[PDB]
């Protein structure tokens, strides 16, 4: 019957095995293949193309690459430089380039022809916060990896001048085992109140050296930026009485959702990781091949066009295919998805509020930006 | 004689004049051209492009061509996402990306065809701390306009744990004039002791507010972040008595610094001023004097380099330019007295780390020199 062609650009370093990203994608569009009330009559299919970390040159080649062969979409790349380099070319030749992961948004420029499924920095600075105020601190040590953890942290760190929260600026070291000489700085200070902007493998690292310097008890209350959280071996903490706080959009309750996520445990020792767990990363990269598709099942006219990047020719059916993913709802691994008109972020999400009790980490509330915490006391 | 040819991209929004950028760049190498004594057998070309800017793909088509024609190096564009697409590009082929203005250093990247000729942040951030705890103060309100403002500031920033700095981080709004409601609140906090991280043009737009708040009096003290404060018109504030504190890398004090750029002025402010700007018409910005630096610091290079020459290089094929990975060598280790000072690169990552800045402070005479920083001595002021 009819159909329609992805692209996929997915960065590694070494050679394979193949990343999660690459995984979720390919599952994604095997699934939906498979569903029978989604693209009924249409059957996805692809072009993968892997590119080194950081070669914005060889993203834009392969890039180019692909909108030749012909593509609806391409699933650009996750890091900054070669995502608004192929940002940047998908917009000249109109087609929609689908991100999942953040990257500093400029004011000043004007591609149009790309969404993320990223949960906005916005609104989880702001939920930082809220949660910071419902616990009711008024000293916390924010304590970041890399500057752009700064500005994920920004709606924070200018509460000072609104609010009464007194609070100090610390930053990790590249490797977390160097961690010891900045806590032994925070437990002398009598920084019990912390929260760690950082990756979820750095976060696993920080706790253990937490726990080395006996700050893993009832006294220590730590809040995690990273929504990997629910992924963080937490067997050697549960029993110490420390607090840990965090967030998650991975929507592991739904029994739909907890039952894919099964699937695809299905297809190390010393991390501090579960194994297997579906980070967010890659429950993203799937939700954003099923929403993209739901606006492909309105636009049954739309077909693939070789194009070059030598020619300065458009896509006939790229402004109206835009259009309808960011007017697209869907109910994914990862919530509710909706962009926001204005500039095709994700803005408006559901967030699960998980803590670690003696059972385990578990769920104790809930956010979003109209309504701030929904806490189930 | 021989020839060699460099390339140019030039970022700009609607259409001519030619920017200030793209200015300095001619004009540099119109100016070693008749210099007897600087690549003396040797005579410099060019060609320019100019491109939209955050056109990354426009700014990658450009250096393709560039790099068709042959060049020994691309004066790359400003703008972060333009110009990492033309580094990528430059480090593929290896001809050296030169370029003038500070973006986000990401670790794990691998580039090494690019030298930066401004002043790195970390020193840049060190030396307002320095400069903070010269004045003494405990209490201080860091106001910053967008984002990548922080990283400028992240040595400031994370200071309250080791010194007594207690400190309030606002952000301006987009617009200057939208800044009242901001400064009421500063007023009201008692925020006497301010610095200003924002574009000279931002900080001439604020200071105007400022005035209209009753905010320009001796009781208030602002540092300000940007290179470019010996550019505002002072003449509105010089007699109020506020203390404007800021730094200059611009080496103004130097005579044969002056005058070369009056005859900047004389071609420059031959065109366009504005009268409501709060700017001085004319003055030689730095991002302008930075690439006639650039221009120079690469020609000492070329001189030791005889042997080089220019060759069409292809995008299509993975085949770089013999003789890339010298000359970036040569660059890298390069040494000058420009515009801005000594300049020097470091050895491991091609950063300008090591530099000298003036300390400019407003007297009631304009704004003057009241002493020096770098980073081996941190401040020299003259009592
Ligand atoms: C496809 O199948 C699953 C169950 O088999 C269902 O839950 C899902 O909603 C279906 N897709 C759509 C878009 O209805
Ligand atoms: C996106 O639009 C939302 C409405 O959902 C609006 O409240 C907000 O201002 C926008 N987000 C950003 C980051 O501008
Ligand atoms: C929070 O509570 C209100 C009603 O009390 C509800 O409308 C909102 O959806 C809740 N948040 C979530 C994520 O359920
Ligand atoms: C502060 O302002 C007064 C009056 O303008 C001036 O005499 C003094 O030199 C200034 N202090 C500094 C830091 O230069
Ligand atoms: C496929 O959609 C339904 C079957 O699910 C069918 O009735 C319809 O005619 C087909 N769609 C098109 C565009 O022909
Ligand atoms: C911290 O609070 C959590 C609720 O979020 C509670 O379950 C836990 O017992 C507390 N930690 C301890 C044991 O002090
Ligand atoms: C070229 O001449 C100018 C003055 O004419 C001088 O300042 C400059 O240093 C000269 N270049 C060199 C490296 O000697
Ligand atoms: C440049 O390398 C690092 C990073 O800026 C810095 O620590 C070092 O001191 C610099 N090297 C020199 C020679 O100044
Ligand atoms: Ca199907
Ligand atoms: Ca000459």
């Amino acid at each position: 019957t009819h159909v329609l062609r992805f692209g996929g650009i997915f960065e590694y370093v070494e050679s394979g095995p193949m990343g999660a990203e690459e995984l979720a994608f390919r599952f994604a569009v095997n699934t939906i293949n498979r569903n029978r009330t989604l693209l009924p009559n249409t059957t996805l299919t692809y072009d993968t193309q892997k590119i080194n970390l950081y070669d914005s040159f060889e993203a834009s080649k392969k890039a180019c690459d692909q909108l030749s062969l012909g593509v609806a979409a391409i699933f650009g790349p996750s890091h900054s430089s070669s995502a608004n380099a192929v940002q940047s070319i998908c917009n000249a030749l109109g087609v929609p380039h689908i991100q999942t992961r953040w990257k500093h948004q400029v004011s000043d420029n004007k591609d149009s022809f790309y969404v993320s499924l990223y949960p906005d920095f916005s609104s989880l600075s702001r939920a930082i916060l809220d949660l910071v105020q419902f616990f009711k601190w008024k000293t916390v040590t924010v304590v970041y990896d890399d500057s752009t953890g700064l500005i994920r942290l920004q709606e924070l760190i200018k509460a000072p001048s609104r609010y009464n929260l007194r609070l100090k600026i610390r930053q990790l070291p590249a490797d977390t085992k160097d961690a010891k000489p900045l806590l032994k700085e925070m437990k002398r200070g009598k920084e019990f109140h912390v929260i760690f902007d950082c990756s979820h493998e750095m976060a696993a690292g920080i706790l253990k050296q937490a726990l080395a310097m006996g700050m893993m008890t009832e006294y220590y209350h730590y809040i995690f930026t990273t929504l990997d959280l629910f992924a963080l071996d937490v067997e050697p903490y549960r029993y110490s009485g420390v607090n840990m706080t965090g967030f998650r959009i991975l929507n592991t309750e739904n029994t739909q959702v907890s039952s894919i996520i099964e699937k695809w445990s299905m297809e190390k020792p010393d991390s501090g990781l579960l194994d297997g767990f579906m980070t967010t990363d890659a429950a993203l990269m799937y939700d954003a091949v099923h929403v993209v598709s739901v606006a492909v099942q309105q636009f049954p006219q739309m077909t693939v066009s070789s194009l070059q990047c030598n020619r300065h020719k458009p896509w006939r059916f790229g402004t109206r295919f835009m259009s309808l993913i960011k007017e697209a709802h869907w109910e994914g691994l990862t919530g509710r998805i909706t962009f926001n008109k204005t500039n095709g972020l994700r803005t408006d999400f559901d967030l699960d509020v998980i803590s670690l009790k003696e059972e385990g980490l578990e769920k104790i509330g809930t956010w979003d930006p109209a309504s701030g915490l929904n806490m189930t006391e």
